[PDB]
């Protein structure tokens, strides 16, 4: 059953077409929000009982990919989208499922969310404060909030105060992006990944629900130090990021080679009579589409363990410590290729590829230097290398 | 995982010696007999006429396995099926219902002698004269033969001369390797891969029987240049170096990692008080691991797709050529990765591991790099390249 | 040491607005007039005709350091340099009597129509003058040019067609219109679009040489052809001083800007195990770049000054060079990029920090030649001893 | 002239025909440092008067890297001495230098040291100098890593004070000769390269040590380099020694290739090759290589001029000292890169034959700078040059920075 894919590839085709000139405004690709709402895809992992399509993570991956190898704002969003749905699958209650999930196929829910901060360091002062019945009140600002325009709802994390059952616990919540006292403040202008409405948002005296809440505050703080099913997140969402840079890596390498095959000038001093046959045109795209293959193929084979893991009961500290240590090392490879492949690939395609700047071609280099940065690459490598090495598992925690 | 903790345990063994027997070289004959002994000899020969039936994703780890451990064993392993996916995919049923059954009962460990030092490797003089009949006799000498010490049978290769229905013409034959007029001259004496036994074999005469030919005259040629199933023996093969590859890398980073930990020093001047969470030091094990963790798992996929074409009837030269680019990918990926790592990890164990020449880890580089010179890792990247950029296959022979 | 404070002090002033112009593209008038204010378009004529008897190693310095500020500005004054060197080796000494003193009263800032089977014809006139007809592409500096050097290729020629000359003419000539059609990645203000010559004269007094005269240099590895490594070393010099720029501008960010990853313990960003190794990786290669281009600069210098030079002088020089460039190419095309990864993600969201102009401006004029064939040509003369065919690119 | 460099040229020319069969047995190269006794050149930076050469640093450099391109060892042998010299040099009395440098052109002294131990860590010295009466002292302990300590006709030693009534902990620094009582070269130098610089262990049994062999007081050292003192000068001196061993390691080597490449290599005919020295995949090896080497040695030679020049000042700035360093580690942080990666790639470019011959021996190039290149951690060299690019701190002088 290749329907998904299929319907994946010509959204992708589709994108292509106004890239260019949609990327360059920068603000919100509502047109092609709407698309990805009427193709259904967003509910790829929705049972079919549950009016979704039933599929599996390598579906879901192979599309991130496919639609990032057009438009890598879009294909963040996707991917986004699906990371916030694994955590919501992961915490929400059986009568959560019941309710939203037929909700979101009905209304096409395109989730967002509101997370990161940008405080001294990286590790939160968005406050929950208790009501009564229950409820949370919101307080704060926080920092790249991706996909946060035209979401339908938005998967918002802060930290209790003022709480009598324990202050500092971590409360996620799945809530209305029009709930009254939420603003999203449109201040996303950057070098790439222009399109994913990555600005801040603030919230106002935001009232959260106790249906609304994503397990008892603290709990993932719980799951996660203990290893329970939902610190698969992270190594689901890692691998999210990874399909983004082997997509654009792909996208990248398919567009500069249609323009060697079409546009390109041989170096005729050097007897070269088409660029196609030049012994170093040549090994440029060689060079780079053979990591692309080994790659692409070891990326497949983690996404169908992420599949394996994600439908057990259990999974072992041991099982989901493997999991990272995969799913880094294919993010630490992905990084490097996409990196330099964006950038090594003008060589192959001549000067005319930069004199004109509306060939566009550096958008690739621009979105994958961007992302990139999401979280160091170096510790990564670190953690890596610390496995290997002293035989530690990553800590799992929102970036390992 | 039979198969495989065999071969984990004969690799355990290895490891015990490899250090005091590769510098003497020549030919690791209780080691061979070990293998004999182990049966996994006859790993791809069907359970019907006495072999284990397995695939050829169970040898592809072994073959890497028992490489990690010694990249010489490994070699004349991974060569021995080599040989056994030629016979299997040029000899008739009749003949292989002879073979087989003989090769587990006797043991038999096939060596090979095809290549020649000759001005370039397009030009073979070792030559088969027809005899009246249906015989050859066989004359010349082979360069490079691989496994030609303590062999059962070797695989020899030889073109048409004096033949009144066409001289050049590549004929293959299995034949003991003492009949009459086989020298081998034991004068193997290499950086590295030291004791793979391949030195030169001198034919004097020697006469091949009609039941031990492979195919008819130039039958091998007409297979390449048809794209044909039989010409699926380069990528077979092609993906056996390629884990000779990454087994030497596993080998030398987990080698590298003990000293790491048991010998390396901390660099005080710098404040450091443990090697082994000194940032360098994890970062360059976190690199090729990384690095390690992705081809490996690629290569996976691959080897997967080895066994699905190998059980086909029919092959197309399209799918041939899709997993000749996939294998030649992987041998690019994993040829960079084994030379880098065997030379750079001596930059995270100290000064003292190249200071005490006895600690031998040079071993693995001195493996690496001889053997993946087997053939230019420039030209698979050029044929990598000319897929990707001009859609053209590779054409099929013995090295593509 | 004046003439390096003057283009430093230059390249200071054009930091501040460089991030502002570039967006725009187009031709940055007001600096190129700063620059004929400095006297520094006169480094290389001598004392006797009215220049500064400056010498190849303070124009060099002086490029790169232009460039570090200003890629656009350090390209145009570079190729003034090259276009220069070529009227200086192709020129009578009776056109350099009456030019060089022109050039330094009027304060000539030179552009260049050569590049584009060449579409751009020269056809003689009964006395010695030659009509062009075609359209240049890439003419860097056309725009604002006090002069233009403009090569063509002779047509209806009793003489032989196909020989290439050569002529430095006033841009405003009757049938010269400099086409303003330059919108690139980087080296935005360089003005490299197009030049349209409909029936331009030239003069017998404007040409350089004789016909065909630049091919025949070329081909004996005479004096003439050092224009090749001369420009190859002014490519490489904006290369490190793009280098230099790109690596000094991301220090400061990572001392102002960047948040140190709490989560591995680490306090401060400038003591990040991994940022250090960046610096030190990228500022050990630029150091021992930018020492061995100061050697060849003072070989370009040594031939210069000579009334005669060989082919083996020559492609010695031209090897020096293309090594030199090489080297340069990959540190700025890889520094550039992986600076960022020493800054952080803050560096890329904030589009207005504006770091990736010197990428973009690397990545744009590093693809002038392919850089592959310059590797084919050291390794052509180390393994082969063949030295590099002289050319307009070796 | 060019009297030296030619010397250490034609001294370089003979070691060639003889280094690949030397190597292999390891021990002590006794007739070629006899033949560099001979040449002279071991008294480049003596003046005329005590009848030295008067030569210069940029000339010493040159003629450790061409030695070097030939036969690493005797590079390293060479540079040494030169390092060796130069303590001597930056800590000796006027009256030291008044005997000893006319007694080593008289004696054609060849400097070894004793220095390095193998404890803990590289700042975890045990060998003591215990007091003896008349200011002598007594060395106790064994050192490792005792470059050039056969055949020495002084060691450069250093040993921490011990029971000493004017403080322990000191850092002495010795000139003795190499057979003075109690003094015992162990031979057990076994390597995976660099395998005739007799680098192994060298023990000290009651050694006495007179004042008029003692190199500045104990302490001395640790005072003039925390301060950038002249003496300060000692480690990118040093370290620009290895610096040039790795470049000529990369010249010889890329040469020896070229010379397999035009005489053995086979031509890729599969792909329509005629020549392998017309295959655009070799060229673009040797270019790659042979341009990086050509910027790094004309990178070196400045800093080597620099060296110089601040050899010759009689005070030395921190800031000076510090960018001399920093200069220093930049053009060994490139040419330990370069001599890595060349040394083992250009195998790719030769072919499988220049493997499969043990004999050609062309590996010796890349055991060589793969064990020098580890003397100490290019990762905190690199640290040096982005700590001083980054947050302008000069590095803190030491034995190794
Ligand atoms: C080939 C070689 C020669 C050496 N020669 C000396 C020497 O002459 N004097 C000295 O103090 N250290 C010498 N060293 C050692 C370094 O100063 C340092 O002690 C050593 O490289 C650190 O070892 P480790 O990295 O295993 O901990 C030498 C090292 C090598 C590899
Ligand atoms: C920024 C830039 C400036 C250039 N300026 C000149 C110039 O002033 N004169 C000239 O003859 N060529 C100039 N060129 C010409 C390059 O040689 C040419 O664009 C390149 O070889 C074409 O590569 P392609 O045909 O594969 O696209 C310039 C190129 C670039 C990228
Ligand atoms: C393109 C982009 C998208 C991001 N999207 C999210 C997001 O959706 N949710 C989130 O919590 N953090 C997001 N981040 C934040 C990063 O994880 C992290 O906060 C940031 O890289 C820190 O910046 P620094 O390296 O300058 O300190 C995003 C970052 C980038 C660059
Ligand atoms: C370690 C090693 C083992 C080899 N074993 C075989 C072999 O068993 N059979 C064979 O036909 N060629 C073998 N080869 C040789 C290659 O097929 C090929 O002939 C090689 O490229 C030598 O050519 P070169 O020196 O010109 O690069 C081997 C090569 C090496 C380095
Ligand atoms: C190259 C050519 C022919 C061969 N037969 C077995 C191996 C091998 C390698
Ligand atoms: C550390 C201490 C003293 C030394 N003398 C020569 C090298 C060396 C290293």
């Amino acid at each position: 059953d290749h329907r998904a894919l299929d319907v994946a590839t010509e959204l992708a085709k589709t994108f292509r077409v106004t890239v260019r000139e949609r990327e360059r405004a920068g603000g919100t690709p509502k047109a092609e929000r709407d698309a990805i709402r009427r193709s259904g895809l967003l509910t790829l992992l929705i049972s079919k009982e549950r009016g979704g399509l039933g599929e599996s993570w390598p579906t879901v991956y192979e599309a991130i990919a496919e639609i990032a190898s057009a438009d890598a704002s879009l294909g963040h969003l996707f991917g986004y989208h699906f990371s916030n749905f694994a955590y919501v699958d992961l915490f929400a209650s059986p009568e959560q499922k019941a309710r939203w999930y037929p909700q979101a196929v009905r209304e096409r829910w395109f989730l967002g969310n509101a997370s990161s901060e940008n405080n001294a360091h990286v590790l939160w002062r968005v406050t929950a404060t208790p009501l009564p019945d229950g409820s949370y009140e919101i307080n704060g600002t926080k920092a790249f909030c991706s996909g946060s325009a035209d979401a339908d709802r938005l998967l918002v994390f802060a930290v209790t105060s003022r709480d009598p059952n324990g202050d500092g616990r971590i409360v996620a919540a799945l809530i209305p992006s029009d709930r009254a006292g939420v603003q999203v403040n449109g201040d996303w202008d950057s070098l790439g990944m222009r399109q994913t409405d990555s600005g801040s948002v603030t919230f106002s005296g935001v009232v959260v629900y106790p249906d609304e809440l994503l397990g008892t505050p603290g709990q993932v703080t719980d799951a996660f130090a203990s290893g329970s099913k939902p610190s698969l997140w992270t190594p689901i969402t890692q691998l999210i990021f990874t399909h983004l840079y082997l997509g654009i890596a792909r996208g990248a390498l398919e567009e500069a080679a249609h323009y060697s095959r079409s546009h390109s000038r041989p170096f005729t001093l050097a007897g070269v009579e088409k660029a196609t046959e030049d012994p170093y045109v040549l090994a440029i795209y060689g060079e780079f589409a053979a990591q692309l293959q080994v790659a692409e193929a070891g990326a497949r084979e983690v996404a169908l363990r992420v599949q394996e893991l994600w439908e057990r009961n259990h999974v072992t500290p041991e099982q989901r410590g493997q999991l990272m240590v995969q799913v880094a090392s294919a993010k630490i490879v992905a990084t490097r290729l996409v990196i330099e492949l964006t950038s090594r690939l003008y060589e192959a395609m001549g000067a005319r590829a930069a004199a004109s700047r509306q060939f566009g071609f550096d958008r690739f280099w621009r979105d994958a230097r961007t992302h990139t940065l999401h979280d160091p690459v170096a510790y990564k490598i670190r953690e890596v290398g610390n496995w290997f090495l002293n035989h530690r598992f990553p800590t799992p925690s929102f970036y390992s």
